[PDB]
């Protein structure tokens, strides 16, 4: 079983214990660690943070302790304009340029592969996305002729049915990618004013429309569209989503006035690190959707949708029963990496939970 874990560059600037460097990663925790977000300049892959070269090296030294540990660098991300991506892949001239620039880069800094994080291609992009993948794999296959281990090529893909139909040719790209990460944790849409869970496992016998907004459907749809189970990786969130209640109503469907207040270390409205959530829980009321098998908490006018050890284990069991390749965890820096916030002196409680399920078979 694979266990793909993302590490984000910007988590280093977090104050106090929130600060996280590659240093804190247990080399034996995951099978692959993806460094989050390289950038693109003059149609060529490039660094983002001033000290990326130092961090790249810090991350890749973990491989000295765990010889089997694979690392990848990811291009794109949320702060990377989809248009910029769209622009690079349409013109075969800039595409080939971008492509040829990658292997040397990755080889210089010690990466075993590239992760494509084109955050949401549109209807006019499908054709070009396919081209990018086809050609990149071809270039990688070629570079291996030089006597070295072929570079890996993966991609983070949307879990929403509409987004999927619109910009992805799943059948095509699947035969060229090494593994696909399903972003099964962006289900509750930031568009409108209601309380809801962003990473439900099941549909839940309790609301007819938007049966497409749960991991179960997402996985079944990908399999239907032709992606091999042995290449699909289900994404599991290590963070939670917060909301500011617009009323004293706390149950499903309650009115929302806006995102929840930021966390001490995370500092972003509407998001909270799992370790921030462990602190929040004190004096909070815990609930759990039985149909969807995920929890949520409320305190004052703040409403939080998150994942605990049990929900995460549940998702992992599901993942194993459908016979998927593994799990993907978004942000090791959002889990309790120090292991000092969430009671149990355990390090990486959430990621460890997934690993336990993947490991007992
Ligand atoms: C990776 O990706 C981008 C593309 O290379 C980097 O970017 C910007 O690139 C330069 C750097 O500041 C900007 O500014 C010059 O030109 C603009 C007009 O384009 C002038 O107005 C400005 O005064 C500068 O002379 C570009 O505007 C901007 N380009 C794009 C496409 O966004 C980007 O910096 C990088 N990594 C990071 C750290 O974000």
């Amino acid at each position: 079983y694979k266990l793909i874990c993302y590490y984000t560059s910007w988590s280093q600037y977090r104050e106090g214990d929130g600060s996280c460097f590659p240093d804190a990663i247990d080399p034996f925790l995951c099978t692959h660690v993806i460094y989050s977000f390289a950038n693109i300049s003059n149609n060529e892959i490039d660094t983002w943070e001033w000290n990326d070269v130092t961090l790249y090296d810090t991350l890749n030294t973990l491989k000295n302790r765990n010889p089997k540990l694979k690392t990848l660098l990811s291009v794109g991300g949320w702060n990377f304009g989809p248009e910029r991506f769209s622009k690079i892949a349409s013109k075969t001239q800039s595409r080939r340029t971008f492509i040829k620039s990658v292997p040397p880069f990755l080889r210089t800094h010690g990466f075993d592969g590239l992760d494509l994080a084109w955050l949401y291609p549109g209807r006019r992009d499908k054709r070009h996305l396919t081209a990018l993948v086809k050609e990149m794999k071809a270039e990688f296959a070629r570079e291996a002729q030089a006597g070295t281990e072929r570079l890996l090529l993966s991609a983070a893909v949307s879990a929403g049915k509409i987004a999927i139909d619109r910009g992805y040719d799943i059948a095509q790209i699947s035969r060229h990618l090494d593994f696909i990460s399903l972003l099964t944790y962006d289900f509750h849409g930031a568009w409108r004013q209601t309380v809801g869970h962003h990473s439900p496992l099941f549909r839940g016998n309790s609301d007819a429309s938007s049966r497409f907004s749960n991991a179960d459907y997402a996985v079944s749809y990908m399999l239907r569209l032709g992606a091999p189970a042995n290449k699909l990786v289900m994404g599991i969130p290590t963070f939670g989503r917060s909301f500011t209640l617009a009323s004293s109503k706390t149950d499903g469907g309650a009115p929302i006035s806006g995102p929840g207040i930021p966390g001490r270390f995370t500092k972003e409205k509407g998001i909270l690190a799992y370790y921030e959530i462990c602190d929040f829980l004190h004096g909070a009321t815990t609930h759990r959707f039985r149909d969807q098998q995920v929890p949520y908490a409320t305190k004052g006018n703040q409403w939080v949708a998150y994942d605990d050890q049990e929900s995460v284990k549940n998702k992992a069991r599901y993942l194993k029963n459908r016979q998927l390749a593994g799990a993907m965890v978004w942000a090791l820096d959002l889990d309790d990496f120090r292991g000092t916030f969430c009671g149990q002196n355990l390090t990486f409680p959430l990621t460890s939970a997934v690993k336990d399920v993947l490991a007992r078979v």
